[PDB]
This record gives structure tokens, sequence and C-alpha cells, in this order.
């Protein structure tokens, strides 16, 4: 479905000040007459790339900067072009986190970092090292309480300990990041995760402790310490708990390295209100009047606005937030970060629950992260290899030839997908492309429809149906499909896929693997 013009729909995570932002949306409504609707769906960071690719989705997407690069690579975000004076209104390093391929793709909002939150009534002077926490918990068990309870279901909360001794996501030496080099199955990461598992072995922590269980246990004085961010400061105030925000403990003397997140706001590429959403994000809801209103509901930490960050720089809770931030490192915004987080989430959960040893869980995370971040397009492959496209030597999957430079560019032009077999990567040459389309169309042809009849047969609008050229396999754009409708021409259903003629073209066991390889070549979308 298409987005309604004249209305702003904003998606933001549930643990943020969405009520504090909805009140700012009404201030923009009093001056412009445009209602600003906020929504906090579950798994919005995953549902957004599902619906933004079909033109649907909200107008503004709120998340930490690590996810936006994947949205920009998929062509889901609109380029942010602020004024030269507006870029100096915010800190320069916050803009570096929202730049992808030399282009601003989001608005920096606030810098987030984990910190050690403890109950001062139940723990004076928290420990400076993780190693003395088992001894500290044994004393509090006699008092009927526990020492530390934080979220163990999201790797964001456990990564400070894992990265303290050598664990890293993607290694960056001199230029960019190294996708093939992931630092999850190293000696330092195995040490950090082992200490976390032994904490669960000795009944000092519970593997099923999530976000709300660790929050309720700290908002009721049941546990002494809890690791969380600035957004969870308001729930502790309403619970009347004398707490403190201090530095995270160290492991092997080395300080914990939390992954620093810059909350950002991106504009949907299919939004009919790009200028309306830009006016809200820039002038009439980002200044000190807007950031202060959102901070009332859920605190944001060290904001990116200079005129407002100095008014809270002397905050003891925010001062420690920046101390853990400098001892950590900023999250990459590369599209491969989703593969990293998915692999580490499984590793921590499987290790904590005892389903895998720490060694096996981290070894599999290394393999899974690389296997999920592997290039799908020729351009991505050349960038992965840090070589120009014409230096790529890509075997064809369907014959013994290697692709020419033109065939390499045509591979991505026709929206093909790289094939991975036995470690080798494969493409498809021009002759095999046309040869596969002919065999597919002359052996698996199912039905014919005339123009707009495809919408009923496919149960989808013409814009949302994936149609490829029955001759050259290229993906048809919206105008090619509408032209077939206007000219009353034929759409064909072949191998449960829809085919047509692009504006440019005119006219047993070995075959099953052939047609199976063609499925992976064309993909689902
Ligand atoms: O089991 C599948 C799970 O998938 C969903 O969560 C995923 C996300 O899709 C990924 O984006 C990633 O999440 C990262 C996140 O990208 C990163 O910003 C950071 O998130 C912080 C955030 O910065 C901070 O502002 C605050 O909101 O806390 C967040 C962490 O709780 O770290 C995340 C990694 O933990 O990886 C997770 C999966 O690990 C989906 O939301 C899950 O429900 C689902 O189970
Ligand atoms: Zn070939
Ligand atoms: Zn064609």
């Amino acid at each position: 479905m298409k987005i309604e013009e004249g209305k702003l729909v904003i998606w933001i995570n549930g643990d943020k000040g969405y009520n504090g932002l909805a009140e700012v949306g009404k201030k923009f409504e009093k001056d412009t007459g445009i209602k600003v609707t906020v929504e906090h769906p579950d798994k919005l960071e995953e549902k957004f790339p599902q619906v933004a690719a079909t033109g649907d989705g909200p107008d503004i997407i709120f998340w930490a900067h690590d996810r936006f690069g994947g949205y920009a690579q998929s062509g889901l975000l609109a380029e942010i072009t602020p004024a030269a004076a507006f870029q100096d209104k915010l800190y320069p390093f916050t803009w570096d986190a929202v730049r992808y391929n030399g282009k601003l793709i989001a608005y920096p909002i606030a810098v987030e970092a984990l910190s050690l939150i403890y109950n001062k009534d139940l723990l004076p002077n928290p420990p400076k090292t993780w190693e003395e926490i088992p001894a500290l918990d044994k004393e509090l068990k006699a008092k009927g309480k526990s020492a530390l309870m934080f979220n163990l279901q999201e790797p964001y909360f456990t990564w400070p300990l894992i990265a303290a001794d050598g664990g890293y996501a993607f290694k960056y030496e001199n230029g960019k990041y190294d996708i093939k080099d992931v630092g999850v199955d190293n000696a330092g990461a195995k040490a950090g995760l082992t200490f976390l598992v032994d904490l669960i072995k000795n009944k000092h922590m519970n593997a099923d402790t999530d976000y709300s269980i660790a929050e309720a246990a700290f908002n009721k004085g049941e546990t002494a310490m809890t690791i969380n961010g600035p957004w969870a400061w308001s729930n502790i105030d309403t619970s009347a708990v004398n707490y403190g925000v201090t530095v995270l403990p160290t492991f092997k003397g080395q300080p914990s390295k939390p992954f620093v997140g810059v909350l950002s706001a991106g504009i949907n590429a299919a939004s009919p209100n790009k200028e309306l959403a830009k006016e809200f994000l820039e002038n009439y809801l980002l200044t000190d009047e807007g950031l202060e209103a959102v901070n009332k509901d859920k605190p944001l930490g060290a904001v990116a606005l200079k005129s407002y960050e100095e008014e809270l720089a002397k905050d003891p809770r925010i001062a420690a937030t920046m101390e853990n931030a400098q001892k950590g490192e900023i999250m990459p915004n590369i599209p491969q970060m989703s593969a990293f987080w998915y692999a580490v989430r499984t590793a921590v959960i499987n290790a904590a629950s005892g389903r895998q040893t720490v060694d096996a869980a981290l070894a599999a995370a290394q393999t899974n992260a690389a296997a999920m971040a592997r290039p799908v397009k020729v351009a991505e492959l050349a960038h992965h290899l840090n070589i120009p496209i014409w230096e790529v030597l890509l075997p064809c999957n369907f014959c013994t030839g290697f692709l020419t430079y033109q065939e390499l560019l045509e591979f991505d032009y026709k929206d093909f997908n790289l094939l991975w077999k036995d470690g080798f990567v494969f493409g498809c040459c021009a002759a095999c492309a046309y040869r596969s389309a002919y065999h597919e169309f002359t052996n698996y042809h199912q039905e014919i429809v005339v123009g707009i009849e495809i919408e009923g047969r496919a149960a989808a609008n013409i814009a949302e149906i994936v149609v490829r050229c029955l001759i050259c396999l290229k993906r048809l754009d919206l105008l090619e499909k509408l032209d077939i409708c206007a000219q009353h021409r034929e759409f064909h259903r072949v191998r449960n896929r829809w085919k047509g003629v692009c504006r440019h073209c005119r006219v047993s066991a070995a075959a099953e693997e052939w047609m199976s390889d063609l499925d992976d070549l064309l993909g689902s979308q």
C-alpha cells in the first residue's frame, strides 16, 4: 500500500520517549496543520526494510545509526541535504555516523552508551572489576538480594564484556572496514563470554533474564546493579530508588568496550512528504525546545546538538555515559552489521543457556556472520575485495566461462544474485542468461494473462509484482509493466514467477539443478 500524502507517520523504538515526541508532533501540528502520528511497533527495525522496498512504511524511521547503512544500500532512505550552518549546529563526529558512501542518510539525534547503574542504598562504591562480582553476589545472597541483573537476550548489553579483552566486530586498520575479517572467535572474546557463562553456572545470573525482568528487579530494589542506557533512567525515578550511574567494571584489568550508538532519524525514499518531514526534523522539532520535551519522557543521553549538550554536560549520569563511550568504539553503519548482530545474538544465547560451548558458539558466530554478510551483487563483491569491478574474475555458474567486464555490470543491471557453492562464488554470463530464459519459458510455462489481469492472478498491485523479461531476465520497472497493461500485452506465469517483455527485447536431474540455480540467481524479490 502507498503512503498517504499530507500526513507524517514516525516509527521509533518502544524504549524511547515516543510520548515525549508525540507532544512535539502536536507543536508542529499547530504551526503547519499536519498531524504527526507516532508508532512504536515491535521489530520495527526488521519490518521497515520489508515495507519500505514496496513503497510502504512510515515517513521517518528512528533507530541507532548501525542499521541505516543497510537501508541506504537497499535504496530505502532519502539523502539528507541540510544547510551548511545547520551541520555546524551539531557535533561533527555525530554526522560521521550517519554518512554512507559520502552521503548523509539520517539526522543525528543523541549519542547513546551503556553504563553501570547500581542501587546506592544496597551497594556503596560499586566494584571496578568484573572478577569481584561473584564474591559481591555471594554476600548479597545472604541479605536476600542479587548483585547484577541485565538483559542477556540482546548482545548489545553483553558486548562490553566480550569486547573488553580482544573481541571486535569488523577490523578497521587504515581504510574502511574488513567484512571477511570478523573478531568473534578470538582469544579475547572467548575469555569475556566464558566469564559471563561461569556467572550463570554459579547461579549469579539467569540466562533467561531479558530487559523487563532486569528492569523490574532493579526498579524494586531486588538486585544491586543493572547495565542499561539513558532511556531507562525515567522508570527508576518513578520507582523511588536512590541509584547512581558509574563506570562499567573491567575484565582482566582491561576496560569494557560498549558499542556506542548514535540515535538517528531517516526519511523514507518513498515518502510523499520529504520536505514536510525535513522541516520537522531540522527546524521545528530539533532545537532545545524539541530535544528537552523528548528527554522528559525518556532521557536521550549526550545529545548531538551543541546548544543543548552543554546544558547537560555537567550531568553526573551523562558524564559517566561519555566515559564509557570513549572507552568503547562507535558502531559501524555498514550493511553487514545486521549479520554481525544476528550471529552474536545466537552465540550469547546458546552459550548462556548451555546449548553450545563458548568455543563452538563463537566459532559458529564467525562462520555465520561471514555467510550472512557475503556479497550478493558484483559491485558488493568488488568492494568486499577492495578491487575495481573490471578486476573481478567471476566464473559463470552455468558454463565453464568467466564473465567479461560488460557481463559483470550487466549481472547487477539485470538484478541477478551471486551463487555460492563450495566456497566459490559464481555469476552468469550473457549467453547462459538468454539460454536459461529460453529453456525456462519453453518447459515450465504455466499460463498467460492480458495486462492488468495479472493483479487478480497474483493478488497484488502491478507495482508490487516482480516481473522479469522473458527474453533477457531483467527486472521490469513500473513503466514497462504499465506499458504491457496499456498495450493489452501478455504476462506469463513461468515456474510460479511472472514474466513479460522489457522495452528493449522482442521476439532430467541435470535440468532440475539447472532450474534450481536459476531460482537462486533471480532470488525471491
Ligand atoms: O531474534 C531476532 C531478533 O531481531 C531483532 O533485533 C535485531 C535487530 O534487527 C538488529 O538491528 C540488531 O539489533 C542491534 C541494533 O542494531 C543496535 O542498534 C543495538 O540496539 C540497541 C540500541 O542501540 C539502543 O538504542 C537500545 O534500543 O537498545 C538496543 C539493544 O537492545 O544493538 C542491537 C543488538 O542487540 O540485532 C538484533 C538481534 O540481536 C528484533 O528486535 C528482536 O526482537 C529479534 O529477537
Ligand atoms: Zn555461462
Ligand atoms: Zn529484455
